[PDB]
């Protein structure tokens, strides 16, 4: 029966729950084919051939390796609306909320779900192959075990760069416990629908589903990264929260870097964005300060966990950086460029008629007779009033081939953390850097967090789009951190590279002089008696920011904290916390709000 339809691999060399998980899904999807993923070079090259030859990706030839996926327009990014938490109860997802929706997260009963999900996938993979791909969250050897079955080859070979997979994987799982993850594309053959780009996608019914009791990630209806690659966002982010949650560790929003002064100091850093805030840029930033380095553990999600000696270390559960492509050039991230030089897949970006990629800010001046196509597939120039690339098109790229990756990136031991980094995009107020005055002033920080999108919205830690469970619980996990016995706490700093002067210009040039930032966070850390106090929490002492090669810069301004902003702050943070949280809001939280606003009052 089922045997018939593998076209790779054995049903006998799967774990037993391994192939009871593909023996159901199979039954209920009904796949033409099943392929068990070994995740050799070889079956890359296989599916990327067939990709070629349907449509799916077009060859970069420029480069070594490098593919191009062109999407329909209509899945192009993650759908928060179309993306639930499934629990008995619906406090133990999100708060209940003072007055309108919960903006921190949302919420579909059992009932409902399972209505959803018999709706959506009987019958959904007819005419396709089934892909079988064992993964591992962290490096092989424990690490978080899934594993994904896909209708989408896409997705395969995406995973294979942002995660380990293929046969060591399943060699590692033995009978162990695994999450099961199950991804359509939501397009059964005979197609009952047009093809966009020949890039399968099902945008009235896109659902991204997360059942953290049975331990299942369901995703129906999109291609696009964060809604298909399963490990990342959904379970890297979503349900690990809940585990570490559960078992007294973290899952963060979080790049995780290593910076070395030069006496060959080394501290490793860990820093939350929301979107537009550069993250990558920041994670395998080139510093300009002599004598520095900057290395990159992880770009986006950061595992952590206190050791023995009460240390929070850090590993990156993943295998890839699946950055975004505009903005990104030799001047804004050095390391980026070279890391995508090969065996890279980019998707929804422009594409030179020699092959090469192009996009918005790639800052690379074409040669003689060079044309752009775009990512719509249309013959592209500067005046078409519409961008070569779309804003969200991505590069998903080796994490290995990172010139600075750093040498501990895969340690199972993992990084330990001295420092914690929020931040967001904030025009007027928000000075370039501030430090925490005490552990619960920084979770409230984090849980203040306001970013540009015009409009400025809440993101707190990063996690928004991103919490597996209730936000007021999260807030209190957090929190618990203090009393972890002999816990060397990681100092707490707030960000703000886009402060602006009144004509709307950059107040900091950023980027590789954001060295000169992390140099004062480095040395603070270190005990270094280089604060002055705020209302806000410590800023770095007049002169203490090393400015040496700068052009002028307005510090005054870039450092101004103004009565009538930072009243209209507070108020702002109260009303989104006590609102929003509601019930589940720790009164440490409720204590740091009035801490702040009573601190404003003597200004
Ligand atoms: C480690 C670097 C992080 N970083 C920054 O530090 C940064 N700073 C800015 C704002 C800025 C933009 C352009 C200039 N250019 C010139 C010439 O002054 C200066 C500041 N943009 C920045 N960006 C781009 C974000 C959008 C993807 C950014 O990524
Ligand atoms: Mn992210």
């Amino acid at each position: 029966n089922l045997s018939a339809k593998v076209v790779q691999g054995s049903l006998d060399s799967l774990p037993q729950a391994v192939r009871e998980f593909l023996e159901n899904n199979a039954e209920l999807c009904q796949p033409d084919h099943i392929h068990i993923c070994d995740g050799s070079e070889e079956e890359n090259g296989r599916l990327l051939g067939q990709m070629e030859e349907e449509g799916i990706l077009r060859r970069l030839k420029k480069y070594d390796n490098c593919w191009l996926a062109l999407t329909d327009p209509r899945d192009v990014a993650r759908i928060e609306s179309k993306t639930v938490i499934v629990t008995q109860e619906q406090r133990d997802t999100v708060p209940i909320p003072k007055t309108g929706l919960s903006q921190l997260g949302r919420w579909m009963s059992e009932e409902d779900f399972e209505k959803a999900f018999n709706a959506r996938f009987p019958g959904c993979m007819k005419g396709r192959t089934m892909y079988v791909i064992p993964f591992s969250m962290g490096p092989l050897g424990s690490s978080k075990i899934g594993i994904e079955l896909t209708d989408s080859p896409y997705v395969v070979a995406s995973m294979r760069i942002m995660t380990r997979m293929g046969t060591p994987v399943l060699e590692a799982l033995g009978d162990g416990e695994f999450v099961k993850c199950l991804h359509s594309v939501g397009c059964p053959l005979p197609l009952q629908k047009p093809l966009v780009n020949n890039w399968p996608c099902n945008p009235e019914l896109t659902l991204i589903a997360h059942l953290p009791d049975r331990r299942e990630i369901i995703s129906f209806g999109s291609g696009y990264g964060g809604n298909s690659l399963l490990g990342k966002k959904c379970f890297a982010l979503r349900m690990a929260s809940r585990l570490a949650k559960e078992e007294g560790w973290l899952a963060e929003h979080m790049l995780v870097l290593g910076i070395t002064n030069p006496e060959g100091e080394k501290k490793y850093l860990a820093a939350a964005f929301p979107s537009a805030c550069g993250k990558t840029n920041l994670a395998m930033m080139n510093p300009s300060l002599p004598g520095w380095k900057v290395e990159c553990v992880g770009d986006d999600i950061a595992w952590m966990k206190f050791d023995a000696q009460g240390h929070l270390r850090a590993i990156n559960p993943e295998n890839g950086f699946f950055g975004v492509a505009p903005g990104t050039s030799v001047k804004t991230n050095p390391n980026a460029i070279k890391t995508i030089q090969k065996n890279t897949i980019f998707t929804n970006v422009a594409e030179t008629s020699d092959g090469g990629v192009y996009w918005e800010g790639i800052d690379e001046p074409l040669a003689s007779g060079v044309t752009i196509t775009s990512w719509k597939n249309k013959e592209w120039s500067s005046e078409d009033g519409e961008p070569c690339a779309h804003p969200n098109s991505r590069f998903c790229t080796p994490a290995s081939q990172c010139p600075i990756i750093d040498a501990a990136w895969e340690s199972p031991e993992g990084v330990p953390i001295e420092g914690i980094i929020f931040g967001g995009r904030r025009p007027a107020g928000v000075p370039l850097v501030y430090e925490a005055l005490s552990w619960q002033h920084g979770v409230f920080v984090g849980a203040a967090m306001r970013s540009e999108a015009k409009i400025i919205m809440h993101d707190p830690f990063a996690m928004r789009p991103f919490f597996g469970y209730n936000f007021g619980k999260y807030l209190a996990h957090w929190l618990s951190m203090a009393q972890h016995p002999a816990a060397k706490l990681p100092k707490i700093f707030h960000v703000n590279w886009f402060r602006k002067d009144k004509e709307g210009k950059f107040l900091w040039p950023g980027f590789g002089e954001n060295s000169r930032v992390l140099e004062w966070m480095f040395n603070r850390i270190d005990g270094k008696a280089s604060t002055k106090l705020t209302p806000i929490g410590y800023i770095p002492k007049e002169d203490a920011l090393n400015l040496k090669g700068l052009g002028h810069i307005n510090m005054m301004e870039l450092f101004s904290i103004s009565k009538e902003f930072w009243d209209k702050e507070v108020e702002d943070i109260e009303k989104y916390l006590v609102d929003q949280v509601n019930a589940d809001l720790p009164c440490e939280i409720e204590r740091e709000i009035l801490a702040l606003k009573q601190r404003i009052s003597q200004m």
